[PDB]
Order: structure tokens, then C-alpha cells, then sequence
């Protein structure tokens, strides 16, 4: 008669936000059953492209027309980087570093690499250095309803001139209302951008101490968008999990069928 | 008088396939770095892509245009996977795996995921089910001048009608002829797509005794390439280096100015 926690599971796992009791288990998942075949058969036909890599394709075109530098940098980088981050036994980060080897780990954040691409940049590059890089990152972490140990994340960032709070907000702005993502900033300067109580981006406005230990000495801008957020706020999923690489989900559907 | 292998070492790295003795180290040295800062300029006036990031999108056009659905897999998978694949303490590939905590890996390939979505597919899409994918493979290496640790993969595959050698060689040919990338076939079927003697791809027909651990029991065939191994054929670099993630060169420039 009623469904069981795990039915109902079960259920959430084939449900999809645009769908709309009584009727038994068998019944209601076979009928979603048939609608997430059906889904997948059309975008199998009409589109067939993962909505994670359209969207580093969309956010890309978005910045490349923008004047800035499309960056790929390793995903692996040196343990070295992180200290140098500044990242001690005093923040939550140093508990979140996945090791490989002796001297390396994953990138837990794009910061370190796209901090030598401005130091060199600079000197090839006319005023102001504009660049970002969308890839792989990687945090252990304790929740899963808004944390992925694998995500994606976009960080762009402009180094030189123009580098103010009110031009970062602005890109900020075009940035997600392009995307049609609704959002509220609040807050070196630092600001946070966010959806309801989701974060989906920290900006900071430079200049800051940091910036030394890298060879930077000029005033910049950037911020930080984790891409299975932004996902999961415009396809409204109600799990992040429905965003990430993975081979339980494809474009938010169940590939457990 | 005479350039030592040192300054040689570092000419070579500002040098470019399109350059064309006798002048002193740092004249010829001061000549191309002002053609680097020059080429790096001009990326950042005209197209602003990274080569890696523009070839995955070219390769993601071409089979998205031919029937194969986009997929985005975890880079760290379980070691399980790797057993699974039959890579044994009896293979070379038992020795280059990067092991990340106790229970995973970076994935030294693409073929456990994807085997997975074939399987899963199956039950949703119309035979043939097509899949691709392109992204991130670690491999311990003892080589540097054809391996890179960290390289980028590309593995499409065709499973159930069709999938026969005639075809797969099909496949094969109108991609590298798209790419402007000369090659010879050589060679369960199994080919390799070889550039002199640069292995570009290996490619299997299926099926293949390893298929029944993943479910699998249908014809099927499908071939791997190495992106950076591309790149280094058709930009003619000397060296895998100038074309992998990395923060020494852009889009075969060195970043060392
Ligand atoms: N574990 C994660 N899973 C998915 N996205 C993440 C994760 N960690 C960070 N991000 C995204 O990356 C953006 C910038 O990174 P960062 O500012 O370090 O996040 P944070 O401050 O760790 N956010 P949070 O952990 O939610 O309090 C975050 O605003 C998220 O959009
Ligand atoms: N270490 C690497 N660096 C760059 N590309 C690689 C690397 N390993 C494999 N590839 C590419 O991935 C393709 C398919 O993988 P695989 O057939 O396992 O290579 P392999 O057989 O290990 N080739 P090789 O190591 O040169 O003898 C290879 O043909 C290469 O194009
Ligand atoms: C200075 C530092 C590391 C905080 O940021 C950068 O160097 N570059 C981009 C910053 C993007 C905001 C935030 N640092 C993030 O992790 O997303
Ligand atoms: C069966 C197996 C694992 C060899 O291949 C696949 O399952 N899928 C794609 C194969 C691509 C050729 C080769 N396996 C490679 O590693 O590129
Ligand atoms: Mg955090
Ligand atoms: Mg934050
Ligand atoms: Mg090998
Ligand atoms: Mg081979």
C-alpha cells in the first residue's frame, strides 16, 4: 500500500524535475521506466552531447569572446603547489588533498597552475592578461548533496588593467544571466556568489598577500564556478550527483534502467 | 663561437617547425623570443584556443555528427577496474598505474567506463548503441619523447549492428583524413594506426573473451588515440612536451620568455 524509504528512493533515482499517489511501486516505475528510455532515445537522436562537456563548450565560447586565454593546465599537479597556496594544517583543505605518490597530488583547485600563466603571461602579453581553464578538480569531502569529490570548475581571471570589484561583478553578472542562472552577490575583496544557500562561486579582487610567493605584483580579479552547480541549478536537480562524471547518470538521467 | 648542448637544448625549445649558424647564443636566442612573445600575441589578438581544448572539440563535432553520444566518465575510478580489465602483474600496464588512497586510481584508460555505458545502454537505445569519449589517462612512463604520465584519450566505439573491421577501418580513415593526419592501418581483430613508427591508435574488433566480465555479448568495435600524439603529428612538434597539459608551453610556445 504505502511505498517503502527505499521505493521511494528508487522512484527520486527514475524521477525527473519536469514530471508531475496511490498507484503501487511496480506500476509507477515502470512508467518511469519507459520516460527515461524515451528521453535518452531522444537526446541518442537529436542532440547526443553530455551536458557537462556542452557546458565547459558554452562557457568556453563565452570567455574566448571575451578577450581571455583559453588555458588547459595539469589536472596532476606538484604537493609543492599546495603549500605554496598557502594551504597549511590550519585550513579545511589540507584534510581534502587526494596524494598520488610521494610528491604529487589532484589539483584540489586551478589556482596554483593559472597563477604561472599570468607570472609568464605578463611578459609576452600586452596589459591586461585575461585568462581561465575549465577542468577536473579534487576534494575529499563529507557531504553529498552539494559536494562531488571529482567536479569540474571554471576559473577565469584578469591581471592589469580594469582590474576592479565593479568589473568583476559585471562579468559575473553577463556570466550567469547568459547561462540563465539566477543569483545574489554578497561579501583582499572577497565575494561569494550565491543560489538560495548553494554557493556556486567565491570572487576575490586582488591585489593580496599571497601574490608574492607566485611573482605577482599587479591588481587582478577572478573567481572560481564549480560546473555541476551551476548544472544542478538549471536543470534543477535536486542531487549534485545528477551533474557529475559518472555511469549511474547521463544529462540527469538514470542510466539504471 | 661554437653553441654548447645547453644553449643548443634551449633554442630548440624556442624553436618552431616554421623558423628557417654563425651568430652568437643570445642573438639568436634574442631573435626568437621576440618570434615567440610574437606568436604568442597573435593567439591572444585572433583565436584565443588552447590546441588541446580545440582539438577535443573538433573530435567531439566529428563523431557527435556521426551517431556517437558524448560521454564524460570519472578520471579516478576503482581499482577494481583495473583488475577487471585483466591487467595483471603479468602486463607492462600493472606497473604504470597511479594509485590514488587504497581503493582507486586514475584511470590509465578509457575502456572500464565506457564498458559499463554499453552495457547500460543496451537497455535503452536502438542498436547500434555508439559511444565516445574524450578526457584525461595516467600512465607511470619511462619514455618522454612519444609518453607523457598525463596525456588525453580519445576511445569511440560501436556495439551490436555494423561493427565489422571494413567499417571500423572506415571510421578510422575519415577521421585522420578530417584531421589532415597521414597514417597506415597495421595489424579478437586488433589494428594499430601507426604515423612511421608513432603508434597512434590501437584499434580492436570485437568480441573478445574480456567482454563477458562487463556483460557484454554483442559484436562491437572500437579504437583508442592519443590526442597530444596527434597534435605532435600534424604541428609537426619534435617532442610530445610542447603539446600536453603543462605550464612550460601554449599551444607548442614556450611560456619561458
Ligand atoms: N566539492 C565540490 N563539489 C562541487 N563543487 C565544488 C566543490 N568544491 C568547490 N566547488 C565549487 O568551486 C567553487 C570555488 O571553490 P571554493 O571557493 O574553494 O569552494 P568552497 O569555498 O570550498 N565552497 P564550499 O565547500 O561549498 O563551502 C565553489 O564555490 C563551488 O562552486
Ligand atoms: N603515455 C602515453 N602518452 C601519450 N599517449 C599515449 C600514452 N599511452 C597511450 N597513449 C595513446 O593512447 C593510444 C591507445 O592506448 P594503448 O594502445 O594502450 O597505447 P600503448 O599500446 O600503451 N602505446 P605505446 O605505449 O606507445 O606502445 C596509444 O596508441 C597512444 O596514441
Ligand atoms: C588567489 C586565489 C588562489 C585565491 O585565486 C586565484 O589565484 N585565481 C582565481 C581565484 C578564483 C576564486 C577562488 N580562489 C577559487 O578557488 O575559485
Ligand atoms: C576491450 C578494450 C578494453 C580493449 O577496448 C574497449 O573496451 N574499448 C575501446 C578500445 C579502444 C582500443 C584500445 N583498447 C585502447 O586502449 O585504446
Ligand atoms: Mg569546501
Ligand atoms: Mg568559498
Ligand atoms: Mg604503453
Ligand atoms: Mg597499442
Amino acid at each position: 500500500p504505502a511505498l517503502t524509504k527505499s521505493q521511494t528512493d528508487r522512484l527520486e533515482v527514475l524521477l525527473n524535475p519536469k514530471d508531475e499517489s496511490g498507484k503501487p511501486f511496480r506500476e509507477l516505475e515502470s512508467e518511469l521506466l519507459s520516460r527515461r528510455k524515451k528521453d535518452l532515445q531522444q537526446i541518442y537522436a537529436e542532440e547526443r552531447e553530455n551536458y557537462l562537456g556542452k557546458l565547459e563548450r558554452e562557457i568556453t565560447r563565452f570567455f574566448v569572446d571575451r578577450g581571455f586565454l583559453e588555458i588547459k593546465s595539469p589536472i596532476l599537479i606538484p604537493l609543492e603547489y599546495i603549500e605554496r597556496m598557502g594551504i597549511d594544517n590550519d585550513t579545511e583543505l589540507s584534510k581534502q588533498i587526494f596524494r598520488v605518490d610521494k610528491n604529487f597530488c589532484l589539483r584540489p583547485m586551478l589556482a596554483p597552475n593559472l597563477y604561472n600563466y599570468l607570472r609568464k603571461l605578463d611578459r609576452a602579453l600586452p596589459d591586461p592578461i585575461k585568462i581561465f581553464e575549465i577542468g577536473p578538480c579534487y576534494r575529499k569531502e563529507s557531504d553529498g548533496k552539494e559536494h562531488l569529490e571529482e567536479f569540474t570548475m571554471l576559473n577565469f581571471c584578469q591581471m592589469g588593467s580594469g582590474c576592479t570589484r565593479e568589473n568583476l561583478e559585471s562579468i559575473i553578472t553577463d556570466f550567469l544571466n547568459h547561462l540563465g542562472i539566477d543569483f545574489k552577490i554578497v561579501g583582499g575583496d572577497t565575494l561569494d556568489v550565491m543560489h538560495g544557500d548553494l554557493e556556486l562561486s567565491s570572487a576575490v579582487v586582488g591585489p593580496i598577500p599571497l601574490d608574492r610567493e607566485w611573482g605577482i605584483d599587479k591588481p587582478w580579479i577572478g573567481a572560481g564556478f564549480g560546473l555541476e552547480r551551476l548544472l544542478k541549478v538549471k536543470h534543477d536537480f535536486k542531487n549534485i550527483k545528477r551533474a557529475a562524471r559518472s555511469g549511474s547518470y547521463y544529462n540527469g538521467i538514470s542510466t539504471n534502467l
